């Protein structure tokens, strides 16, 4: 499934992010454009042997689990390929809590200098709410 401009922005709501733990709308569309570029599949392989899995770019090593990640926590016991599929109602579970964890968005590396500060109300112009 490869989504439109204003295909990816309602169904964030719908999912209760809004302002979220403290984080709002304005910090999130930017990030998915340049972790996947609106794309379902884009996996990536990154040199730290993990693999990024999903639109979020997940590394198997700390979250998931994709079997060829030893030393992974696997933490979400789930899947780590069913984070890919068009259906994301369940891949935010492990997004909102690994915010809970204190260090932040900082999780990822784009949006944290290539999204932070940001005009990011213009992310979120141009639709309807």
């Amino acid at each position: 499934k490869v989504f439109g401009r204003c295909e990816l922005a309602a169904a964030m709501k719908r999912h209760g992010l809004d302002n979220y733990r403290g984080y709002s709308l304005g910090n999130w569309v930017c990030a998915a454009k340049f972790e996947s570029n609106f794309n379902t599949q884009a996996t990536n392989r990154n040199t730290d042997g993990s693999t990024d899995y999903g639109i979020l770019q997940i590394n198997s090593r700390w979250w998931c689990n994709d079997g060829r990640t030893p030393g992974s926590r696997n933490l979400c016991n789930i899947p780590c390929s069913a984070l890919l599929s068009s259906d994301i109602t369940a891949s935010v579970n492990c997004a909102k809590k690994i915010v809970s964890d204190g260090n932040g968005m900082n999780a990822w590396v784009a949006w944290r200098n290539r999204c932070k500060g940001t005009d990011v109300q213009a992310w979120i112009r141009g639709c309807r709410l």
